[PDB]
C-alpha cells in the first residue's frame, strides 16, 4: 500500500535541507546531503538501509581480524532522521548506536527508547508515551467511568503505553474487564476471539493503544459484524489515521475520543508540495510512484505529465494541521544547528578534552551527537528546543472527537479540550463536553459502570470471583442506617434511637407509660 | 566479571563439534569448523560478531549502489549457536533473518521470539 | 461460620472485614459474602451458625 502522508513527511525533511542551504547564516559556505530510503513500516528493510548507513564505519570493525573494502564513493553518514515505528527505531537504534552515530526520530514514542544503557545515540521530537497513558486515565476517571476494556498492539509501542495505562488505572480505582493483543497479521481465529471478548463484556469504554496499520483488521471484522455502542480512546498512533477514519465505518467508530501533537507552521511547504514532477525530480526517486498513485496512470492509461496535483484528493495535502511533518523539520533543524554549534565553536570553549573544538571540514558523528545532547536554539514560531538527558522533548497534547462532515459526508476531527504536561498533576485535563458527540449524535454522556450505584437504606456485598467494582446491595436490617449512596455498611444508631421503615435516616424512640 | 559456566557451555559446543568430526557415520568425508565469540551479556558485542558472521552477506546487500569487496577467505557461516539472552537473541535474530541464516539458541526462552513474522530463521 | 465477609473501600476483592449476621439470618460456612434468611417456622441461634424451630406457645393441660 501507499503511504501520501510518509511522502509529505519526506518532502518535509527534503524541504528543510534545501532551506537550510539557502539561509547564508546557517551553516556558511556548506551544503548537507541526503539519502533516503523506505523502510515500509518493516525491520528488514530498515536494517538494510542501516546497514548502508554503516557501510563506511564498518571499514574499522575490529570484530574481523581481515581488513574490509569499500568503495570511497560510498559517503559518511553523520545523522539520521527516522523512523516512525518503534521497533524499527530500536532495530535502527542498535546498530546506529554501535557506531555512536545520532538518530533522531519524529514519531517512535515508546518509553523503551528512553534507556540510555542500551540506545546510546537517540533523540525524539516527539513527546514520550507516559503522560498519554495518564492522559487516558485522567479522562476516564473524569466521565466517571470505572469498567474499561483495553486492546493494544503486539510491539513496543502497544505494550509499555497499555501496561502504563493499566498501572496509573488501578491507581484511580478503575477496572479493567478484557485486555487483548492485536497485530496486523492475526489469523482470523485471533480477530474472531477479540470480537468475540468484546462482545462478551459489558464495558462501553475501550482504551486503544495500537496503530492504523495494525488496528484495521479488528476494526474491519467488527464493522462486518456491526457491534456499535462502543466509546473509543484512541491513542496519537490512530487518533487520525486514514485506514480508520473512512465514513463507512462511522456507525462503529463514530464520536471517538483521541490525542493529537501540538500542531507547527512552516511557511512555504504547501508550495514545495505542489511542485512535484516525476521528470523535474531527479534526485528524488520516489515521485515517479507518487504520480502514479496519484492519476492511476503508468508512466491503465498513460501519464501525460500534464495533470495537475490538487486535482486528486489524498492526504498528501488534503490536510489542516503539520504535526509529524513539524517533527520531521525540527529533526533536520536540530542536526543543522547542532553542526552551526560545532562551526562557531571559540578556541578555548570546545566541549572536549582542555576545552578543544571539532573541525567542521572532518566533523565526526560522535562529536555532533555531544553537541545534540547540549542543543539550545531558538524554533521559527519561537519557542525553545532542549532535549532532556534522555533525549525527549516534551509537548501538550489536544484531545480531539470524530465527527460527521454535513456538507462531504467524511470525518471531521473537532477540538474538545487540551491536556497541559506542563501544569501540576490533577490540573491537566481540561474538556468542553458541550461539544463531544458520543456515538457521533448522542449528547448524555454514556454508563460504563459494572453495577448501578445503590441508593439510601442499603449496602455493597461481594460477588464471588468478581472485582471490586463489581457488587450486589442488601438492605440495610432492622436497626442500622444509611445516609449515604454507595456504602460499605449500615451504620448504627445510638442510643435510644432507631431506623426508620426506609433505613435512610432513624428517628427517636417512643416512650410508652400511662399518662394523665 | 567471569563467567565460568560459559565457558563451559562454550566448551561444550566445541566438544560436540569435535565428536561429530571423529566419528564416521555423521557427515562422512566432511569437517565442521567454528568462530565463537564472546557477548558479555550485551547487544553491541553480540551485533559485532553477528557483522562479522555476515560479511559475506554485506558484500551481497542490495541497497549499495556501489559494489564493495571484502577478503575472500573469509568464511560464510551456516547456522549460529546462540544466544543467552532474548534480547540479545532478537538483534541478532534481526540480522540473521535478514539474510535467512539459521539460529539456534540454547537458553532464551521469550515468548517474542515465537513470532516467525519478525523472526524468520530461528 | 456465623460472620458474612464485607467490602472494604479501596482494596481489592482479597481483602475483606466479616461482621456478624443479623437476628434471623444465619452463616453455615466459611468464605460466606452473604447469611442466609433460612425458611419459615424457626429462628436463628445466640451465635448465628444454625436455625432453631420457633416454640410454639399456648395454654397447656
Ligand atoms: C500547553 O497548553 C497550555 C494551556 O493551553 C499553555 O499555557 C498557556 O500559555 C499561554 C501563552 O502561550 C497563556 O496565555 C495561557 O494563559 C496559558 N494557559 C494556562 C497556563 O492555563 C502552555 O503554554 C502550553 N505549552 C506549550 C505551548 O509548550
Ligand atoms: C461508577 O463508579 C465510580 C467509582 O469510581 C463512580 O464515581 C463516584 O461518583 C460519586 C458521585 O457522587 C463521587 O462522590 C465519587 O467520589 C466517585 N468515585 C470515584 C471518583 O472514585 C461513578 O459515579 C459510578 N457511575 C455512576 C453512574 O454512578
Ligand atoms: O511509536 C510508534 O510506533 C508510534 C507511531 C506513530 C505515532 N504517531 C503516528 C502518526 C502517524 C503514523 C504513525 C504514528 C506515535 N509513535
Ligand atoms: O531468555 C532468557 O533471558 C533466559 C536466560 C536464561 C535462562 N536460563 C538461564 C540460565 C543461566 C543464565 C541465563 C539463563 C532462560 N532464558
Ligand atoms: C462468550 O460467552 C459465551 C457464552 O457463555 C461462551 O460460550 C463463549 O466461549 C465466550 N467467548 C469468549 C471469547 O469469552
Ligand atoms: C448496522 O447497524 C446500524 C445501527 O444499528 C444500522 O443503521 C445499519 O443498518 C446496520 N447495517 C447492517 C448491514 O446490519
Ligand atoms: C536555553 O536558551 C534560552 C535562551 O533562549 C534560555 O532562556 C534557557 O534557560 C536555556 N535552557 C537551557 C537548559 O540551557
Ligand atoms: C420513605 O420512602 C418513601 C418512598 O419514597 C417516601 O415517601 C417517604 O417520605 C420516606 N420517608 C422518609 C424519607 O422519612
Ligand atoms: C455458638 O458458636 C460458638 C463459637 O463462637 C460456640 O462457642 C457456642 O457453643 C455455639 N452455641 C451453640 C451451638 O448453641
Ligand atoms: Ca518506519
Ligand atoms: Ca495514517
Ligand atoms: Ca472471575
Ligand atoms: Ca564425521
Ligand atoms: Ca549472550
Ligand atoms: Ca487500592
Amino acid at each position: 500500500r501507499y503511504n501520501f502522508r510518509g511522502f509529505r513527511w519526506l518532502q518535509a525533511m527534503i524541504f528543510a535541507i534545501e532551506e537550510i542551504n539557502s539561509s547564508p547564516a546557517l551553516l556558511p559556505n556548506l551544503t548537507l546531503g541526503y539519502r533516503i530510503f523506505d523502510t515500509c513500516n518493516t525491520v528488514s528493510k530498515a536494517l538494510e538501509a542501516t546497514l548502508s548507513f554503516v557501510a563506511q564505519n564498518k571499514i574499522d570493525s575490529l570484530n574481523l581480524d581481515e581488513f574490509c573494502n569499500c568503495s570511497e564513493h560510498i559517503p559518511s553518514t553523520i545523522a539520521v532522521v527516522g523512523a516512525t515505528g518503534s521497533g524499527v527505531s530500536t532495530a535502527v537504534a542498535n546498530l546506529l548506536g554501535l557506531f555512536y552515530i545520532p538518530q533522531v526520530s519524529y514519531a517512535s514514542s515508546s518509553r523503551l527508547l528512553s534507556n540510555k544503557n542500551q540506545f546510546k545515540s537517540f533523540l525524539r521530537t516527539i513527546p514520550n508515551d507516559e503522560h498519554q497513558a495518564t492522559a487516558m486515565a485522567d479522562i476516564i476517571e473524569y466521565f466517571r467511568w470505572n469498567w474499561v476494556g483495553t486492546i493494544a498492539a503486539d510491539d513496543d509501542y502497544g505494550r509499555p503505553g497499555i501496561e502504563k495505562f493499566r498501572e496509573e488505572a488501578e491507581e484511580r480505582d478503575i477496572c479493567i474487564d478484557f485486555s487483548e493483543l492485536i497485530s496486523q497479521y492475526s489469523d482470523e481465529e485471533e480477530i474472531q476471539h477479540v470480537v468475540e471478548v468484546i462482545q462478551n463484556s459489558t464495558a462501553k469504554v475501550i482504551v486503544v493503544f495500537s496503530s492504523g496499520p495494525d488496528l484495521e483488521p479488528l476494526i474491519k471484522e467488527i464493522v462486518r459484524r456491526n457491534i456499535t455502542g462502543k466509546i473509543w480512546l484512541a491513542s496519537e498512533a490512530w487518533a487520525s489515521s486514514s485506514l480508520i477514519a473512512m465514513p463507512q465505518y462511522f456507525h462503529v467508530v463514530g464520536g471517538t475520543i483521541g490525542f493529537a501533537l501540538k500542531a507547527g507552521q512552516i511557511p512555504g511547504f504547501r508550495e514545495f508540495l505542489k511542485k512535484v514532477h516525476p521528470r523535474k525530480s531527479v534526485h528524488n526517486g520516489f515521485a515517479k510512484e507518487f504520480w502514479e498513485e496519484t492519476f492511476n496512470c503508468h508512466l491503465r492509461p498513460l501519464c501525460t505529465g500534464d495533470e495537475n496535483i490538487s486535482s486528486v484528493e489524498t492526504p498528501y495535502i488534503d490536510y489542516t494541521h503539520l504535526r509529524i511533518s513539524y517533527n520531521v523539520y525540527l529533526a533536520v533543524y536540530s542536526i543543522a544547528h547542532a553542526l552551526q554549534d560545532i562551526y562557531t565553536c571559540l578556541p578555548g570553549r570546545g566541549l572536549f578534552t582542555n576545552g578543544s573544538c571539532a573541525d567542521i571540514k572532518k566533523v565526526e558523528a560522535w562529536q555532533v551527537l555531544k553537541h545534540l545532547r547540549h542543543l539550545n536554539f531558538t524554533n521559527n514560531m519561537g519557542e525553545q528546543v532542549t532535549f532532556d538527558e534522555c533525549g525527549d522533548l516534551v509537548g501538550n497534547y489536544s484531545i480531539i472527537n470524530w465527527h460527521l462532515s454535513p456538507e462531504d459526508g467524511s470525518i471531521v476531527f473537532k477540538e474538545v479540550g487540551y491536556y497541559n504536561v506542563y501544569a501540576k498533576k490533577g490540573e491537566r485535563l481540561f474538556i468542553n463536553e458541550e461539544k463531544i458527540l458520543w456515538s457521533g449524535f448522542s449528547r448524555e454522556v454514556p454508563f460504563s459502570n459494572c453495577s448501578r450505584d445503590c441508593l439510601a437504606g442499603t449496602r455493597k456485598g461481594i460477588i464471588e470471583g468478581e472485582p471490586t467494582c463489581c457488587f450486589e446491595c442488601v438492605e440495610c436490617p432492622d436497626g442500622e442506617y444509611s445516609d449515604e449512596t454507595d456504602a460499605s455498611a449500615c451504620n448504627k444508631c445510638p442510643d435510644d434511637f432507631w431506623s426508620n421503615e426506609n433505613h435512610t435516616s432513624c428517628i427517636a424512640k417512643e416512650i410508652e407509660f400511662l399518662s394523665w
